[PDB]
């Protein structure tokens, strides 16, 4: 499984979903997650993300380990996203800001 980490929050560029072969992505208000069971580990999404938020499970940063579990339980409750959409409004202002999980919206 691949995993969406902190930088996606409040950016949500949704470029990653345009390459997904299966329905691996689940949309939140200001964040996306990857269903670990859907994910075929194709790895196409990871280069697409402008926020560089996506990592292979095996490679999630130490400080971002909570996101492995977070994507797994949030994907059981959010709707599937299959189509790209515009980024959120302050997306470039929020790109690269750290600590954004404090801003996560369910
Ligand atoms: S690695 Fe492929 S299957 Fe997994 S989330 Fe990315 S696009 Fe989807
Ligand atoms: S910012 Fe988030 S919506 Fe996709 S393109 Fe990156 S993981």
């Amino acid at each position: 499984a691949f995993v969406v980490t902190d930088n996606c929050i409040k950016c949500k560029y949704t470029d990653c979903v345009e390459v997904a072969p299966v329905d691996c992505f689940y949309e939140g208000p200001n964040f996306l997650v990857i269903h670990p069971d859907e994910c075929i580990d194709c790895a196409l999404c990871e280069p697409e993300c402008p926020a560089q938020a996506i990592f292979s499970e095996d490679e999630v940063p130490e400080d971002m380990q909570e996101f492995i579990q977070l994507n797994a339980e949030l994907a059981e409750v959010w709707p599937n996203i299959t189509e790209k959409k515009d980024p959120l409004p302050d997306a470039e202002d929020w790109d690269g800001v750290k600590g954004k999980l404090q801003h996560l919206e369910r």
